[PDB]
């Protein structure tokens, strides 16, 4: 039911976040690597038949060696029959043959069972399946399910092995009972349900859990870090992410704490899923969008990008002016294998209304990045002039421009994002937040002078900040009129004299 | 410093909320009634010599008979210097002198005391000061401090009488350690801390705690809840309210669970406080603006008003098809002494893009409120026309007319507000969230049929929306332009058939 007559790839498909060539795309699935192969792996939640969620659901599949440059393969993973789903999921390798499945003839890193979801009428089960050619087909395991509660509010599993308690685990949500099943496993197909885990917020229902040791920044140390989707009832409206930092014995989760926190404060970040097989640290992604309006964004004939992968370290961080908190920071992975086009380096600009930064490169990819180090310099102006804004333009179509812009308010210690485009329509955009804001203390103090830094980076319709090195990330979709797509970058401020002097922008234009 | 000559009063000074004649208010402080004088009592952060926060902080006082219609006194309270505050607080009423402040001549309903937050540069401290005239001057206690820990983050003490344990409790914030400590007294001069309490939402800082029995509807039960302030680092942007359930033994607060919930997910409901002596229930009313803008908006010569009061009961509500959740409730205080100029009633209303309702009110108080109950049909529509809006007009002002909408999506199940005024600027409205959303399980079912109700109150620059009978309250402020306030409300659906049935409208004008 796909209308291949409109393809807006021109304008608004992202260059280096992954979508599907065509068709609909939610949460990401059985991310893992093959380290004889040297390949990433993303699977995805798809309807191949529209730009819309609907049955028969499968599981699409793309490969990266270096997490920007994806190739879409065959459909992996596919339902029994046209009213059901192969719903969320996750991968392992199974080295050491605990399911039976693997002989000599498979490499230990390609013993590869997906653990997932299957969603009939009135029942979800977790299931599992093995693929014996690196990852491309998968059969299904004759005995499933392996775990079935005569529930059909059961889903997301992600599994991983723990040496320490010497088995499997399952984390899985029980959606509408607010729990997050701990299940356990010699052999990937006989579990025993060891806890349950309830926290946080819990908006309307628990959905794609996740735990994994986290690990601490200049430190062999590391936390167990509980991941978890709630949707809808985010309190920025829709879907969000959230986190739990604590420690895991194999049965049970403890919290260090009882605080609620969110992986990211845009309104387009779901569903977030780690690889595994990551030889250093935590890497993960997410689908980068909200429920509230992803199936009417003005795209096609696809909908739907995941956000770039993401690096995962804990660091103790001022939440306040006294006190430190061990934090989730996340850095986005932008390898050497993306190429610079063209760039604007500067550096100890004092920036006023008469020296804005403006980009003048010859065309555009719609893929740009940003990277600044500011301090506040001591000048009271009016509270009106309190703030810089970087302005993201496209060019000239139909006789105007359209722009996002990002700001920092010096008088609030606040970024903000303002998406608004002005005669873009789409169905529930009243759900389209246009304005977010990320509060943050100094990244550092030069004397008593306030140092912040900012990253972004916009592909054509996403843009992803990272404020403070990591310290806190908001992904937001954008939908700029038909035709038109980023083509320069202005960093500008209405002070007189400098209330903000930029130690470091680094903005460059980049391509695959 | 407040420019007299300029007054706004007449399009966005609120009818019914307490608002100060000039300067600046913030924080409801030393809430209560005088069950002698049948009087309510409002105390209040106040800066009479600016439209912003600033020292010498006063504690300025307000008396109603109805919670609707305030009388403004002289200033209850100041500091011994300019470069000082009288920072939040409560009042008690010792009826039995515990304090030793009150001889056989003070009638035992007034035995007044303010206990408060004295802030000097670098220390806050907790103090008492007495009332021998039932509430409009103070006398402070010779031996101030009555808690002093060596902190300059140390603030906002709610107090109350523990029958249980026979004593006075202090609920008190340790701001920046994410603590509110609990003390307890034989005299409110003498106290010891008895538990810290950390959980939800921790933001920059703790602010404004609370904590009391709140009744649970159709029951002789009750639970403790824990009311708790953030500012800034609200997941909605800057200053927001969020509560715990649980039990308290006059020593340790133990909630229910673990999870976080806010009292009102508008962006202007900040520092709720819960009045002293009610004899039925809990009573209690908020700040109603956000700390990112509050002193920029343009009213003039005053900045803020107070929420409605509000009525707090327990209630087990649906928050997904499958579980229910013991739920905080609130419903305004909206006496007989408000006056109806004007109604419109319909019933049973098949809504449609032809029968919109309309209302044609011969002038305008800029008071209004609204209450509908409605059904949603089984309409298959497209997916731009799974809504119905409130539209609430200003006049026709030099030709164009202002609006804020107030909308339902049946495919979302949830509520919107659109306080987007195109045109009117003020500093840091980058902060000033213009979309905001609530997500609600139905109120009831009629057969398959979903059905909700929503209650609304506009008075001129803020509206109040409470959502199924109280389940979800929002507050917001809106800054139509000069001269422009509400006049005419519509109620309106592009749909050709019925996809909303209006089981109840009515639509009243209202005055003081
Ligand atoms: C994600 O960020 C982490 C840093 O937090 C990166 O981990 C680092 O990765 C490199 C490999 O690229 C490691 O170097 C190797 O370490 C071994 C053992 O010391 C050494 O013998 C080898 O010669 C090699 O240099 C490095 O140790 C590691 N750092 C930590 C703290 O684990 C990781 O690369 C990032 N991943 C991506 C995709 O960006
Ligand atoms: C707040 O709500 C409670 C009901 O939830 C009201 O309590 C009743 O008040 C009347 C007197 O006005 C008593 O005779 C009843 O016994 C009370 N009921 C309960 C269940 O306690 C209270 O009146 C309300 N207050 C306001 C101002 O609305
Ligand atoms: O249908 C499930 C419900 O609508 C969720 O809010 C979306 O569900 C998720 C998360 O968005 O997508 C998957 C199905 O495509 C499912 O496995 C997972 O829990
Ligand atoms: O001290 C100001 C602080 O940063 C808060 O965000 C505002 O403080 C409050 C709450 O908004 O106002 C009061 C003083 O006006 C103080 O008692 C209370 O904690
Ligand atoms: C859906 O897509 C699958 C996989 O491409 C295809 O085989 C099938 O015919 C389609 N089903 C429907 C209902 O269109
Ligand atoms: C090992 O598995 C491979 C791949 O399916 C299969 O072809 C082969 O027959 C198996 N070898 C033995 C010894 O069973
Ligand atoms: C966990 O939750 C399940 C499903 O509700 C329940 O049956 C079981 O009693 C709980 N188990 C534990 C260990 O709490
Ligand atoms: C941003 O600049 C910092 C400081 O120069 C640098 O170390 C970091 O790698 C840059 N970030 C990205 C994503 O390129
Ligand atoms: C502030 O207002 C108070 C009370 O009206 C008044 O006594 C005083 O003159 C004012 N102080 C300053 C510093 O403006
Ligand atoms: C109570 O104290 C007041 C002064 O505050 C005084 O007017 C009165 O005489 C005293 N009454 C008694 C009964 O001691
Ligand atoms: C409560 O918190 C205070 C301030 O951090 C601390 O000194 C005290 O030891 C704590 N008391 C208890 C009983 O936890
Ligand atoms: C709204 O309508 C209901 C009847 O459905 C009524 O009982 C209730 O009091 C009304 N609320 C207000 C605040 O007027
Ligand atoms: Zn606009």
């Amino acid at each position: 039911s796909i209308d291949l007559s409109v393809d807006t790839s021109e304008y608004n498909r992202p260059l280096i976040h992954f979508t599907p060539e065509k068709g609909w795309m939610n949460a990401p699935n059985g991310l893992f690597y093959d380290k004889t192969a040297k390949l990433w792996h993303l699977y995805f939640q798809y309807n191949p038949n529209a730009t819309a969620w609907g049955q028969p659901l499968y599981w699409g599949h793309a490969t990266s060696n270096d997490l920007v440059h994806w190739d879409e393969h065959e459909i992996a993973i596919g339902p029994e029959h046209d009213n059901e789903g192969i719903f969320s999921g996750s991968i392992v390798v199974d080295h050491n043959n605990t399911s039976g499945f693997f002989n000599s003839s498979i490499d230990p890193n390609q013993r590869i069972v997906a653990i997932y979801t299957n969603n009939i009428p009135d029942n979800q089960t977790q299931d599992i399946a093995f693929s014996l050619d690196g990852g491309y087909t998968f059969t299904k395991y004759e005995n499933n399910p392996v775990i079935d509660v005569s529930s059909n509010q059961f889903r997301d599993p992600k599994v991983f092995w723990h040496e320490d308690s010497n088995q499997w685990i399952m984390v899985v949500s029980k959606s509408q009972e607010y729990k997050i099943q701990i299940f356990g496993s010699a052999n990937l197909k006989n579990w025993v349900l060891n806890s349950n885990f309830s926290s946080g917020y819990y908006g309307n229902q628990y959905e794609c859990p996740g735990l994994i040791e986290v690990p601490i920044e200049n430190s062999d140390k590391s936390k167990w870090v509980m991941f978890l989707a709630i949707n809808p009832g985010s309190p920025l409206g829709g879907s969000i992410n959230q986190y739990f930092v604590g420690d895991f014995d194999g049965f049970q989760f403890v919290p260090d704490d009882s605080q609620t926190r969110f992986v990211d404060i845009g309104k387009d970040f779901y569903a977030f899923q780690t690889f595994s097989e990551v030889e250093h640290g935590v890497l993960g992604l997410a689908w980068a969008s909200n429920w509230q309006y992803a199936d009417q964004v003005p795209t096609n004939p696809w909908r739907s990008s995941t956000s770039l992968a993401r690096n995962y370290t804990l660091r103790y961080v001022h939440t306040n002016a006294e006190t430190k908190q061990l934090t989730l920071i996340q850095n986005p992975v932008l390898p050497d294998s993306i190429n610079v086009v063209d760039k604007l380096k500067k550096k100890n600009v004092k920036l006023t209304n008469k020296k804005p930064i403006k980009t003048n490169f010859k065309g555009s990819t719609g893929l740009f990045d940003f990277n600044i180090t500011f301090k506040v310099l001591n000048l009271n102006v009016s509270p009106g002039k309190t703030h810089f804004d970087i302005l993201i333009n496209s060019q000239e179509l139909n006789s105007s421009v359209d722009s996002i812009k990002i700001g920092f308010d010096s008088s609030q210690s606040s970024f903000y994002i303002d998406r608004h485009i002005p005669n873009v329509e789409f169905p529930r955009k009243q759900f389209f937040t246009d304005k977010l804001a990320a509060y943050l203390e100094p990244l550092d103090y030069d004397q008593d002078l306030r140092v912040f830094s900012l990253y972004g980076i916009v592909d054509k319709n996403i843009i992803e900040l990272y404020f403070n090195d990591g310290t806190v990330a908001m992904t937001n979709t954008f939908f700029m009129g038909e035709g038109k797509y980023p083509h320069d970058i202005q960093i500008v401020t209405d002070t007189e004299e400098p209330l903000f002097e930029l130690e470091s922008v680094i903005i460059r234009e980049l391509n695959k």
